[PDB]
Parts: structure tokens; sequence; C-alpha cells
């Protein structure tokens, strides 16, 4: 018999209750602008699917970011555009400003409102306890918003969080792997960077949901409070699950595989072994102790579960005692 089906605990049917056109990105008609409205200033970064530049909008002299979409399925381009259009104006969501093609090369590019090219990975190993809580709360605002809008990011990692530390502002970027959540849909498991992949991806459980992003967020939190980059340091996708099993233990892993009737790749049969669930105290030392609290560990424990249904939702996470002082300072301001 096949895998047992799964549904999101929250925002399950939000796309069903929308007009078809909200989520039917294959049918979306893009009005392509002229990239000659912009002048590229300098190259900022190189990605698998994109080259990214600082640019000037000639018309108003406003600074922008241009992402030139490296050759890829047209379906994937419409998906990213539609998701960015749907999420435009959401809290801590990057703002799509324009969609253009190079008149010569015909290559499509996305134009975003300017953010500094200071990604979270550059800062997140140097934060105070309070700033970790503050910026985690800001990421959760973006995730609860996109989940509530029927979208899962599927590539949450430090390199996809842009931060202006001076102005205490954060944006979640690179929506190129994001998808619409539809109950009963089986998704591609070849998403996310190795160190942030949830167990559902690693065991090839395809009927996953928004909760994938909450695993990735837990991997970021563990890295930051323990000053361990990455927290789960696998050699490859098989060893990645071994790294997780040595921390979360094998008892809960095999119970998860039994619950969803998952057919575990034979490769796993000799490498997972038998491991106790480790107390988080084992990762605490003199250099990270100032970032670790009972509140931080209680919260982390409730993100890093094998069973995606067990993990906190983004809104449940925002309710956790770890954020009480952030929530109080926000109301004060
Ligand atoms: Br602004 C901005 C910056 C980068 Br780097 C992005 N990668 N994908 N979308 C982006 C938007
Ligand atoms: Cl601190
Ligand atoms: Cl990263
Ligand atoms: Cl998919
Ligand atoms: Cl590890
Ligand atoms: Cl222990
Ligand atoms: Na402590």
């Amino acid at each position: 018999s096949g895998p047992v089906p799964s549904r999101a605990r929250v925002y399950t049917d939000v796309n069903t209750h929308r007009p078809r056109e909200y989520w039917d990105y294959e049918s979306h008609v893009v009005e392509w602008g002229n990239q000659d409205d912009y002048q590229l200033v300098r190259k900022l970064g190189r990605g698998k699917y994109s080259e990214v530049f600082e640019a000037i909008n000639i018309t108003n002299n406003e600074k922008v970011v241009v992402k030139i979409l490296k050759p890829v399925k047209k379906k994937k381009i419409k998906r990213e555009i539609k998701i960015l259009e749907n999420l435009r104006g959401g809290p801590n969501i990057i703002t799509l400003a324009d969609i253009v093609k190079d008149p010569v090369s015909r290559t499509p590019a996305l134009v975003f409102e300017h953010v500094n090219n200071t990604d979270f990975k550059q800062l997140y190993q140097t934060l105070t306890d309070y700033d970790i809580r503050f910026y985690m709360y800001e990421i959760l605002k973006a995730l609860d918003y996109c989940h509530s809008m029927g979208i899962m990011h599927r590539d949450v990692k430090p390199h996809n969080v842009m931060i202006d530390h001076e102005h205490r502002k954060l944006r979640l970027i690179d929506w190129g792997l994001a998808e619409f959540y539809h109950p009963g849909q089986e998704y591609n498991v070849r998403v996310a960077s190795r160190y942030f992949k949830g167990p559902e991806l690693l065991v090839d459980y395809q009927m996953y949901d928004y909760s994938l992003d909450m695993w990735s967020l837990g991997c970021m939190l563990a890295s930051m409070i323990f000053r361990k980059e990455p927290f789960f340091h696998g050699h490859d996708n098989y060893d990645q699950l071994v790294r997780i099993a040595k921390v979360l233990g094998t008892e809960d892993l095999y119970d998860y595989i039994d619950k969803y009737n998952i057919e575990l790749d034979p490769r796993f049969n000799d490498i997972l072994g038998r491991h106790s669930r480790k107390r988080w105290e084992r990762f605490v030392h003199s250099e990270n102790q100032h970032l670790v609290s009972p509140e931080a560990l209680d919260f982390l424990d409730k993100l890093l579960r094998y069973d995606h249904q067990s993990r906190l939702t983004a809104r449940e996470a925002m309710e956790h005692p770890y954020f009480y002082t952030v929530v109080k300072d926000q109301a004060r301001m």
C-alpha cells in the first residue's frame, strides 16, 4: 500500500476558496517591460537560477535590484512572478516593482525595490539574545503571511533573509522555489539547500505543506543560539538524515516512517543505526550559553520534529514565551 495522505493543520483550503487565477500561474499573462528603463550599476551575487545586480531606474533615479532569470522552464518564471504579485505588500516580503525583458537577448528579469545586499548569514553568528528573538519574530511575520496566502517558500535559509541591521528591517527573498499549497498535491522533494531540508524531503514524502518552512526555520534558530553553522552538517542528502537522527534519535524517526507508511530508500538501512534523542544541553558551551535559555530550547524543540504535523505553525511559534519581550517592546513602540 502507498504512503498515508497528509493535510496542512492551518490554511488548508485557502487556495480552493480563491478564484482559479490566484493560483493557476500557468495561465498567468505577463506584460513584459523594457529592461532599458534600468541601468545596471554592479553585480551583487551569483545564484543557480539568477544573476543579481544593483541598478538605477532612469525615470526617477531610484535604486532597484535586478534579478536576471537564468534560462529555466517558462512555467517556473510565471510561478515566481505570480507568487511575488500575490504577496506584494505583505510584512517583510520583498516588493516586485517591474518585470522586463532585454530587448536584444529576450532574457526575462525581475526588478525589486532596493534592499542592502547584507544577507542574514553575514550577521546571524554575531547577534545578542534579544536580536535573535527580534529577527526570528520578523521572519515569522513573513512566513505566517505567505502561509495564510496559500504559499510555502521551500527555501528558507540565512542567505534568503536580507537584513538592514541599522534600521532593524528584514526581507524574505528568492521566491523562485515557492509553491502554492493544495490539499492532496504531491510536491517535488528536490527543493531547499541540503542543511535546511526537512525529513519529509530526505525520506521522499511528497504530500508536505507549509510546515516544511518551520523545519528550515528551526535549523536557522539552532545554528544561531548554538553558534554551530550548519547545525545538521550532512555530507550528502542521505548523511543529512543520519545527522538529524543522531540528535532527534531513531525511535521518533521510525515511528514517523510507520505513521505515514513511508517506503525508506534501501541506502538508509545500514547508515541510520540506533540513536537516543539528545538533550539540547549537550550543544551548550561557554561561547554560546548567553544565547541559550529554557525558552529558546522549548521553542526549538517544537520546530525540529520529524512529523511535519507536530511542528508549530508560524502563528503558534509567534505565541511562544520566547517572544514575550519582543511582543511587549513592539506594543510599546
Ligand atoms: Br531584493 C532581492 C535580492 C535577491 Br539576492 C533576490 N533573489 N531572489 N529574489 C531577490 C530579491
Ligand atoms: Cl545577549
Ligand atoms: Cl544559507
Ligand atoms: Cl513541486
Ligand atoms: Cl551535524
Ligand atoms: Cl541526553
Ligand atoms: Na543560558
